[PDB]
Protein backbone atom coordinates (compact mmCIF):
# COMPACT_ATOMS: atom_id res chain seq x y z
CA UNK A 1 0.00 0.00 0.00
CA UNK A 2 3.09 2.13 -0.19
CA UNK A 3 2.68 4.98 -2.88
CA UNK A 4 5.49 7.87 -3.96
CA UNK A 5 4.27 11.40 -5.45
CA UNK A 6 6.06 12.79 -8.00
CA UNK A 7 6.31 15.42 -10.51
CA UNK A 8 6.84 14.49 -14.06
CA UNK A 9 8.39 17.48 -16.34
CA UNK A 10 7.70 17.24 -20.01
CA UNK A 11 10.59 15.81 -22.10
CA UNK A 12 9.10 15.01 -25.09
CA UNK A 13 10.35 17.53 -27.27
CA UNK A 14 14.41 17.66 -28.60
CA UNK A 15 14.41 21.09 -27.30
CA UNK A 16 12.51 20.85 -24.11
CA UNK A 17 14.27 22.26 -20.82
CA UNK A 18 13.30 19.63 -19.18
CA UNK A 19 15.53 17.23 -21.34
CA UNK A 20 18.39 19.23 -19.55
CA UNK A 21 19.21 16.97 -16.22
CA UNK A 22 20.32 19.99 -14.59
CA UNK A 23 17.28 22.06 -14.90
CA UNK A 24 15.46 18.77 -13.32
CA UNK A 25 18.28 18.65 -10.42
CA UNK A 26 17.73 22.44 -9.70
CA UNK A 27 14.24 21.79 -9.54
CA UNK A 28 14.25 19.15 -7.05
CA UNK A 29 17.28 20.87 -5.24
CA UNK A 30 14.81 24.01 -4.11
CA UNK A 31 12.27 22.13 -2.99
CA UNK A 32 12.37 21.36 0.73
CA UNK A 33 10.48 17.96 1.30
CA UNK A 34 10.61 18.06 5.00
CA UNK A 35 8.89 21.33 5.33
CA UNK A 36 6.27 20.03 2.75
CA UNK A 37 5.71 17.11 4.65
CA UNK A 38 5.94 18.27 8.57
CA UNK A 39 4.53 21.85 7.84
CA UNK A 40 2.16 21.68 4.45
CA UNK A 41 1.14 18.07 4.59
CA UNK A 42 1.23 16.77 7.93
CA UNK A 43 -0.71 13.70 7.57
CA UNK A 44 1.84 11.03 7.61
CA UNK A 45 3.75 11.75 4.57
CA UNK A 46 7.37 10.78 5.06
CA UNK A 47 10.06 12.39 2.78
CA UNK A 48 10.48 10.25 0.01
CA UNK A 49 14.15 8.31 -0.29
CA UNK A 50 13.85 8.26 -3.91
CA UNK A 51 11.36 6.65 -6.10
CA UNK A 52 10.68 2.97 -4.73
CA UNK A 53 9.13 3.90 -1.82
CA UNK A 54 11.13 2.94 1.92
CA UNK A 55 10.26 -0.41 3.86
CA UNK A 56 8.25 -1.94 0.97
CA UNK A 57 10.52 -4.32 -0.67
CA UNK A 58 13.59 -6.59 0.72
CA UNK A 59 16.71 -8.17 -0.68
CA UNK A 60 15.82 -11.82 -2.03
CA UNK A 61 19.12 -13.10 0.04
CA UNK A 62 18.88 -10.99 3.28
CA UNK A 63 16.99 -8.52 5.67
CA UNK A 64 17.77 -5.26 3.39
CA UNK A 65 15.39 -2.64 2.61
CA UNK A 66 15.70 -1.85 -1.30
CA UNK A 67 15.62 1.88 -0.49
CA UNK A 68 18.15 1.54 2.02
CA UNK A 69 20.29 0.03 -0.41
CA UNK A 70 19.89 2.47 -3.13
CA UNK A 71 20.63 5.70 -1.08
CA UNK A 72 19.21 8.69 -1.59
CA UNK A 73 20.14 11.35 -3.81
CA UNK A 74 17.36 13.62 -3.13
CA UNK A 75 18.39 16.91 -1.65
CA UNK A 76 17.17 19.90 -0.36
CA UNK A 77 20.02 23.31 -0.82
CA UNK A 78 19.34 26.58 -2.35
CA UNK A 79 22.57 26.99 -3.06
CA UNK A 80 22.67 24.13 -5.04
CA UNK A 81 19.65 24.61 -6.70
CA UNK A 82 20.66 28.05 -7.93
CA UNK A 83 24.12 26.56 -8.88
CA UNK A 84 22.80 24.31 -11.32
CA UNK A 85 20.17 26.43 -12.61
CA UNK A 86 23.21 28.51 -14.20
CA UNK A 87 24.35 25.09 -15.56
CA UNK A 88 21.13 24.53 -17.43
CA UNK A 89 21.02 28.12 -18.99
CA UNK A 90 24.51 27.26 -19.91
CA UNK A 91 24.06 24.38 -21.59
CA UNK A 92 20.18 24.77 -23.11
CA UNK A 93 21.21 28.76 -24.28
CA UNK A 94 18.26 30.07 -22.15
CA UNK A 95 17.52 33.26 -19.84
CA UNK A 96 14.35 32.67 -18.47
CA UNK A 97 11.68 30.18 -18.08
CA UNK A 98 8.06 30.08 -17.51
CA UNK A 99 6.81 26.64 -16.44
CA UNK A 100 3.14 25.46 -15.19
CA UNK A 101 2.57 22.44 -12.86
CA UNK A 102 -0.20 20.49 -13.73
CA UNK A 103 -2.54 19.23 -10.14
CA UNK A 104 -5.39 17.40 -8.49
CA UNK A 105 -7.64 20.19 -7.40
CA UNK A 106 -7.75 18.07 -4.25
CA UNK A 107 -7.35 20.17 -1.30
CA UNK A 108 -3.57 18.34 -0.17
CA UNK A 109 -2.88 18.01 -3.75
CA UNK A 110 -3.24 22.43 -4.19
CA UNK A 111 -1.15 23.18 -0.85
CA UNK A 112 1.47 20.55 -2.07
CA UNK A 113 1.29 22.21 -5.64
CA UNK A 114 1.81 25.87 -4.55
CA UNK A 115 4.48 24.99 -1.83
CA UNK A 116 6.25 23.18 -5.10
CA UNK A 117 5.67 26.50 -7.30
CA UNK A 118 6.31 28.98 -4.60
CA UNK A 119 10.16 26.88 -3.76
CA UNK A 120 10.89 26.52 -7.44
CA UNK A 121 10.18 30.16 -8.22
CA UNK A 122 12.04 32.10 -4.85
CA UNK A 123 14.86 29.96 -5.56
CA UNK A 124 15.51 30.32 -9.14
CA UNK A 125 16.26 33.64 -10.57
CA UNK A 126 14.47 33.95 -14.33
CA UNK A 127 12.52 31.36 -13.82
CA UNK A 128 8.09 31.69 -13.30
CA UNK A 129 5.96 28.85 -12.23
CA UNK A 130 2.30 28.47 -13.17
CA UNK A 131 -0.25 26.28 -11.40
CA UNK A 132 -3.08 24.24 -12.91
CA UNK A 133 -5.01 22.45 -10.28
CA UNK A 134 -8.14 19.78 -12.81
CA UNK A 135 -10.20 17.37 -12.30
CA UNK A 136 -9.59 13.91 -12.75
CA UNK A 137 -10.14 12.99 -16.21
CA UNK A 138 -8.20 16.27 -17.10
CA UNK A 139 -5.34 15.50 -15.46
CA UNK A 140 -5.01 12.37 -17.37
CA UNK A 141 -6.10 13.49 -21.09
CA UNK A 142 -3.51 16.10 -20.56
CA UNK A 143 -0.99 13.67 -19.17
CA UNK A 144 -1.23 11.15 -21.98
CA UNK A 145 -1.61 14.18 -24.48
CA UNK A 146 1.61 15.86 -23.43
CA UNK A 147 -0.23 19.31 -22.32
CA UNK A 148 1.91 20.46 -19.67
CA UNK A 149 5.06 21.19 -18.59
CA UNK A 150 5.35 19.53 -14.90
CA UNK A 151 2.31 17.29 -13.65
CA UNK A 152 2.43 16.34 -10.22
CA UNK A 153 0.71 12.63 -9.54
CA UNK A 154 1.50 9.45 -8.09
CA UNK A 155 1.72 5.68 -7.64
CA UNK A 156 0.75 2.92 -5.17
CA UNK A 157 1.66 -0.43 -5.39
CA UNK A 158 -1.00 -3.48 -5.36
CA UNK A 159 2.07 -5.96 -4.44
CA UNK A 160 5.99 -4.80 -3.02
CA UNK A 161 7.56 -4.92 -5.83
CA UNK A 162 10.43 -2.48 -7.02
CA UNK A 163 9.43 -2.96 -10.65
CA UNK A 164 5.94 -1.91 -10.27
CA UNK A 165 7.52 1.77 -9.27
CA UNK A 166 10.21 1.40 -12.08
CA UNK A 167 8.52 -0.02 -15.12
CA UNK A 168 6.36 3.09 -14.94
CA UNK A 169 9.83 4.70 -16.64
CA UNK A 170 10.95 2.70 -19.33
CA UNK A 171 11.23 5.19 -22.19
CA UNK A 172 8.09 3.30 -24.24
CA UNK A 173 5.67 2.94 -20.89
CA UNK A 174 2.59 4.46 -21.24
CA UNK A 175 2.67 5.79 -17.45
CA UNK A 176 6.15 7.89 -18.36
CA UNK A 177 3.78 11.02 -19.27
CA UNK A 178 6.75 13.19 -19.45
CA UNK A 179 8.78 10.64 -21.70
CA UNK A 180 11.78 9.97 -19.85
CA UNK A 181 14.23 8.76 -21.97
CA UNK A 182 17.27 7.29 -20.60
CA UNK A 183 18.78 4.02 -22.65
CA UNK A 184 20.59 2.61 -19.11
CA UNK A 185 17.42 3.20 -17.53
CA UNK A 186 15.26 1.21 -20.01
CA UNK A 187 18.35 -1.86 -19.95
CA UNK A 188 18.38 -2.15 -16.37
CA UNK A 189 14.93 -2.05 -15.69
CA UNK A 190 13.48 -4.51 -18.74
CA UNK A 191 16.69 -6.72 -17.65
CA UNK A 192 14.72 -6.98 -14.39
CA UNK A 193 11.12 -7.59 -15.87
CA UNK A 194 11.82 -9.74 -18.64
CA UNK A 195 10.45 -13.76 -18.34
CA UNK A 196 14.18 -14.42 -18.67
CA UNK A 197 14.97 -12.52 -15.24
CA UNK A 198 15.14 -15.88 -13.59
CA UNK A 199 18.28 -15.07 -11.35
CA UNK A 200 16.48 -13.08 -8.34
CA UNK A 201 19.91 -11.68 -6.98
CA UNK A 202 20.67 -10.16 -10.88
CA UNK A 203 16.89 -8.77 -10.96
CA UNK A 204 17.54 -7.19 -7.77
CA UNK A 205 20.87 -5.63 -8.67
CA UNK A 206 19.23 -4.64 -11.87
CA UNK A 207 16.31 -2.83 -9.90
CA UNK A 208 18.74 -1.32 -7.29
CA UNK A 209 20.76 -0.06 -11.07
CA UNK A 210 17.41 1.34 -12.49
CA UNK A 211 16.17 3.46 -9.59
CA UNK A 212 20.20 4.72 -8.96
CA UNK A 213 19.34 5.65 -12.43
CA UNK A 214 16.82 7.53 -13.06
CA UNK A 215 17.29 9.39 -9.35
CA UNK A 216 21.06 10.20 -10.69
CA UNK A 217 19.57 12.30 -13.89
CA UNK A 218 16.33 13.07 -11.64
CA UNK A 219 14.53 12.03 -14.94
CA UNK A 220 11.20 12.17 -12.31
CA UNK A 221 10.95 14.34 -9.22
CA UNK A 222 9.85 12.52 -6.52
CA UNK A 223 7.98 14.69 -3.65
CA UNK A 224 7.13 12.52 -0.79
CA UNK A 225 5.93 8.85 -0.04
CA UNK A 226 2.66 7.98 1.84
CA UNK A 227 2.74 4.50 3.28
NA1 LIG B 1 12.17 33.15 -9.92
Amino acid sequence: AASTQYMELNQRDEKSPFRNANLRKAISYSIDRKALVESILGDGSIEPNGLVPADMAKDPSGGKDFAKEAGSQIEYDTKKAKEYWEKAKKELGISTLTMDILSSDADSSKKTVEFVQGSIQDALDGVKVTVSPVPFSVRLDRSNKGDFDAVIGGWSADYADPSSFLDLFASDNSYNRGRYNNAEFDKFVKAASSADATDPEKRWDDMLNAEKTIMGDMGVVPLFQKS
